[PDB]
């Protein structure tokens, strides 16, 4: 389930990024092996910097499930969350996070050295009890190859 | 200059908690003296938790300026941005930010102790360069005031 959930977040950052809707990044949010939302980076196709693929899914999910708590589901991000997802899912109440690749992946192809703090443990005023996985194996290498696998298909924003 | 736009973003708050669109937070977003954006918390009235007064004014201000990226911007809130308005005020470009109330004051009302570490300058993973300005006399006062006079006129979230 975990690599299934991933996997798609993995074909969302793809998806996107083959859309031009922007940078190849996803996010699948799932409640009790439902998926609510299946979504990727939309900074480009919506002109919205805060557009990210963890943000378009924490507010597709919230619509749909008609409320602002999704302490109930799960999210899979394709990438590490960068401080305002992690932000993000931190005010979405989100129970469990399980990301990918590790945010190195995405700096090497030249994306913002913009890693969250709380997620790493490595904050004063912001922590962190969310319930985090960083995937390991077949799913993670696919996801950390994503990058160099799509860097032609866009440019930096 | 500073004074009148902290003033409107506390303003922004108050309606806001008048209209029950969410919470007593707001945000204004100006270019050289003109409004590119005022806005507040629209947590209940979107069901989205990232609807917050910062980034809705990011959000509405690079819709009006038609691109992703508010370098030539800065950015009033009228109590101090969460992590996830900070990563999205980073994320923006936004070259000043100048905040009202310390984010203790929102959490003697009710609200998470949800603190930006990059924003207070203990940050280790995440780093701003942003110039940044706490308000002090009659901004602070007016912003800090916020939150005792709106105390239980909303709902919490
Ligand atoms: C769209 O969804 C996204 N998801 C993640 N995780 N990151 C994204 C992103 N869009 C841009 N980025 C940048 O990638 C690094 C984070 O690891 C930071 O530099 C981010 O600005
Ligand atoms: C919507 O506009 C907002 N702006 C800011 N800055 N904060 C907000 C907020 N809505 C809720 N909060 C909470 O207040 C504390 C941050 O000081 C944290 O707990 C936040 O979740
Ligand atoms: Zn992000
Ligand atoms: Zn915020």
């Amino acid at each position: 389930s975990d690599h299934k959930f991933l996997t798609q977040a993995v074909e969302e950052a793809y998806k996107g990024v083959d859309c031009g809707d922007g940078g190849p990044f996803g996010a699948v949010i799932v409640h009790n092996n439902e998926v609510v939302a299946s979504c990727h980076n939309m900074v480009l196709k919506y002109t919205d910097p805060t557009a990210h693929a963890e943000v378009t899914a924490i507010r597709e999910a919230c619509k749909k499930l008609n409320k602002i708590e999704l302490s109930e589901c799960e999210i899979y991000a394709s990438c590490e969350p960068c401080p305002m997802c992690f932000g993000a899912i931190h005010l979405s109440r989100l129970k469990r996070l399980v990301y990918g690749a590790k945010a190195e992946a995405a700096i090497a192809i030249g994306f913002d050295d913009f890693i969250a703090d709380a997620l790493r443990g490595t904050g004063v005023y912001q922590k962190s009890s969310l319930e985090i996985k960083k995937a390991d194996g077949n799913g993670a290498a696919i996801a950390e190859q994503v990058f160099q696998n799509t860097k032609e298909k866009f440019r930096l924003y």
